[PDB]
């Protein structure tokens, strides 16, 4: 048994600060129709060969609460309005806060691997933009541990890293002028790509740094208020994501071949996640995310270098540099390196978050999972126009993260 | 691959009509704290002695509101410090939903798991506390299993509307009686009343208050469409509560030492998922194809008739449902749902006992827990654990069929007594 990734279809993210951000807002059940829709054509299912599918797994976190809106499962099987037909099939929402995508994954994996299914779909959203961020920063707090952490802040999410950061400095584990130099390169790799959130932005890396009114403390905590700085904070964004994914028997019915060109193959997913409750005595490490990223690769046999690409959960500057760590592409401390270094850029030698990451492209909680692929996929496939890789990489992996290290989700793609 | 049904707990099932609920002298029981003791209840009864308590490899949470209700997602890793011998951490752990069968589906992904290898030995747990808001309130949160936008608009008990509705059509389509309503309500009300865990265990009341005439039991419906069409009989129970599984693989015995056969288990060999169109709503009220494709394709996978099987627990959200459950299943043929429930052999002594513990309408519908109440109760009947309602010929062979929404989503499962 062995994964292909056929292709997808990402979403526009938009929200407050984006052009495109408002005429009557794109609905999360349109925004979810666009992006099954939208990968249809990419995997040439559209018209009414769209029923080859065995299986629709949706990634969600708050579709609940900002939409109001639970149960999309079957949600996703009338998003073809005729044409209409996937009626009756499996169909699931599943959540792990901000690793929602990964897991929605997991399930089309497991299922493909059974049998169940030899051809999925997998599509992660998330609409944020129906509230104010006094109350979409309370929602968010349902990715923490509620009852004993949202007496932080009114923005509980950004709280926890402040402390993780304002820590982690003073170990002399990175600098928080480390948390410029990742800030500015993921922007600037916004500004290459026009599906991102803040495409249409940068500054200097001074203004990423520090010393700044237009992006200020703005936590309304008087204690961990300065370390963190509107640049280190990701984006509200909403957007999908969809991805088909398939077997050699899917491959058969679908009539193709396990080295056909538009392809790329899985051989490694690993999920891990920790205690809600029982918080990290060891702010400077992702274990969840360490776990999970060490899994993955060992189960297809690779060093955290044998690969060229990658894509992790820079929810805050901060996570992108642990996730560094979390990974075997730098070492204990040494974050500071590789970002400075530049290895993590498009011309870096292991160029990561080349749209822009949580951080510029945006992120759209549900959907963040399910787009690390389809752009690992992209760039192994020539398709990320003018940040597409010079040097095409034949080996990838991916790294989604719920909560606090709380969930993490990894896997690995090897380009055929 | 094969998949044995190790043990598990079901806590009591409370809220609102239950003496155990509490009214403005003592503090109500919080999902985390309800989830806590459904984990922990498993563990015992699976002997995961203190801090033997690590020998799982993956974690699935089934609920459905918990981020309105209880203001409460990301429950995955809840589950990990709910030991707070606390050591669960850093495993595979992940909030299913899929609306009232967002318990089937946290048993599928455990299942998947297993038969990948990721695990052998998975826990499984629903849970839903649903006493926080009014019922005006919850009602509306209740819609979210809806098609919301286009759907809210009937009331604001939306998810009662849809079936008044299903049901008056089909009494007038001559499929069955709304007196059969009566019918299934009566027994699994009686039937709560042997089992302490109900919601509804401390009531009863006469068929005929079941049947109709009634003011205690009224049309409270705010619609005046289909508010006659619903007697409070009919509907389901707003519970608090929770219910564990552990299951394993035949590695999964090896690590905890035992033997496909060894009479502590029963095993699983049927698991079916299927969902429909949340939006293009069924043009036969009189079925639940859905359903009705889950059911069929998991016995076809293990290759029983709907008669080789004793026992079952049905999604009874409404009497109706029960009704088409019958229906939805090969038990009962088109139309003659008055039949069986008449026949009484969906009863405890009847030849099919079915929901012996009360099912959603007595025992109650904590909505995520649901789905993993019904195997557990398989389990037990199996095991002779029903006490009171305990059968009196074990069944060797029994089957389960949760449902989300209106026949939105379905689960199934087949299981073998060993």
């Amino acid at each position: 048994k062995r994964v292909f990734v056929v292709g997808g279809h990402i979403t526009t993210f938009v929200g407050k600060g984006s052009p495109l951000f408002i005429k009557e807002n794109k609905t999360l059940e349109e925004l979810l129709a666009e992006s099954i829709n939208g990968a249809l054509q990419n995997t040439g299912l559209h018209d009414g060969r769209a029923a080859l599918v065995d299986k629709l797994v949706v990634g969600n976190f708050l579709g609940e609460l900002f939409s109001s809106q639970g149960h999309l499962g079957p949600a996703a099987v009338g998003s073809l309005s005729n044409s209409s037909a996937f009626l009756n099939k499996p169909a699931v929402r599943v959540e792990g806060a901000c690793a929602s995508g990964g897991l929605a994954v997991q399930s089309a994996w497991e299922a493909l691997l059974a049998g169940t299914s030899q051809i999925a779909l997998a599509v992660g959203v998330e609409v944020q933009t129906t509230v104010s961020a006094r109350v979409g920063g309370d929602y968010l707090a349902r990715a923490a541990h509620y009852k004993r952490q949202r007496q932080l802040d009114d923005f509980t999410f950004p709280c926890l890293f402040a402390r993780r950061m304002k820590a982690i400095q003073e170990a002399g584990h990175f600098t928080m002028e480390d948390a410029a130099y990742v800030a500015a390169k993921a922007y600037a790799s916004g500004n290459r790509n026009p599906l991102a959130h803040m495409h249409a932005r940068k500054v200097t890396l001074d203004f990423c740094t520090q010393a700044s009114d237009k992006n200020p403390n703005f936590l309304g905590n008087e204690i961990y208020k300065p370390f963190l700085r509107t640049t280190d904070c990701s984006q509200v964004s909403d957007g999908g994501a969809a991805v088909i994914l398939a077997s050699e028997e899917g491959l058969q019915k679908l009539g193709l071949s396990p080295n056909d060109n538009r392809l790329v193959e899985i051989k490694s997913l690993a999920s891990a996640a920790g205690n809600l409750y029982e918080d990290s005595p060891d702010l400077t490490r992702m274990t969840t995310s360490m776990v999970a990223a060490r899994t993955a690769l060992s189960m297809a046999g690779v060093k955290p270098e044998q690969l060229q690409v990658a894509e992790v959960h820079d929810c805050f500057t901060i996570a992108e540099l642990l996730m560094y760590e979390a990974l075997g592409i730098a070492e204990y401390g040494g974050a500071g390196a590789l970002i400075r270094s530049g290895a993590t850029a498009l011309d870096g030698r292991i160029p990561v978050n080349t749209g822009g990451g949580l951080l510029s492209f945006g992120h759209p909680v549900g959907a963040t999972g399910v787009k690390q692929v389809l752009e690992v996929y992209r760039q192994m496939k020539g398709q990320c126009g003018e940040y597409q890789m010079k040097n095409i990489p034949g080996i990838g992996a991916t790294l989604n993260m719920g909560g606090d290290d709380k969930t993490a989700v990894s896997m690995v793609l090897t380009n055929i």
